[PDB]
């Protein structure tokens, strides 16, 4: 669909059988979700935001459904204020910015 | 124009007679720019992101040009790692997310 920006672009996502709300963020290189349990081994990663850096857990090849669209990619988990969908997954569902 | 997300969505902006590079961020409520001088009175404010909060100076009624389009709005100035155009200005140029 076409999403306007008068309010935060929040959509519902499905991961691990659970529904969660997440923000579509074109300014984020990666996707990071609030603390939760995911399968497999994880690797360490550092990501920087406006207030500094934070350590997160990187999980690969995770299935995640965004507004009915299925994507399979890298997902980070850590102390984030809100669940964030970044460019790595936005390109998989074919999302573009238009004006 | 239509902008793909394989790379960071950076564009050229004009403000205060100066040309700068900025990131179109749908995950940002406000617009924040690296330290610079702007006319008018300002108010202190605290904004939060990944990593924590930072203090910035808030300027109201500022004019900016984004890829030829003119927009008016509140602009925050502070120690941000990169110039960010947020929803408060993206709406004024008719920017939308599509997939
Ligand atoms: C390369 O690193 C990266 O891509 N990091 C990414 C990142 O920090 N992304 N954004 C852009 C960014 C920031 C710093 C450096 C580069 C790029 C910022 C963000 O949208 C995320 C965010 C954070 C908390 C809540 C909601 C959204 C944000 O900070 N939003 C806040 C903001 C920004 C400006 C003015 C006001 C406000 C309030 C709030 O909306 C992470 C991997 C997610």
């Amino acid at each position: 669909p076409q999403i306007t920006l008068w309010q935060r672009p929040l959509v519902t996502i499905k991961i691990g059988g659970q529904l969660k709300e997440a923000l579509l963020d074109t300014g984020a290189d990666d996707t990071v979700l609030e603390e939760m349990s995911l399968p497999g081994r994880w690797k360490p990663k550092m990501i920087g935001g406006i207030g500094g850096f934070i350590k997160v857990r990187q999980y690969d090849q995770i299935l995640i459904e965004i507004c009915g669209h299925k994507a399979i990619g890298t997902v980070l988990v850590g102390p984030t204020p809100v669940n964030i969908i970044g460019r790595n997954l936005l390109t998989q569902i074919g999302c573009t910015l238009n004006f």
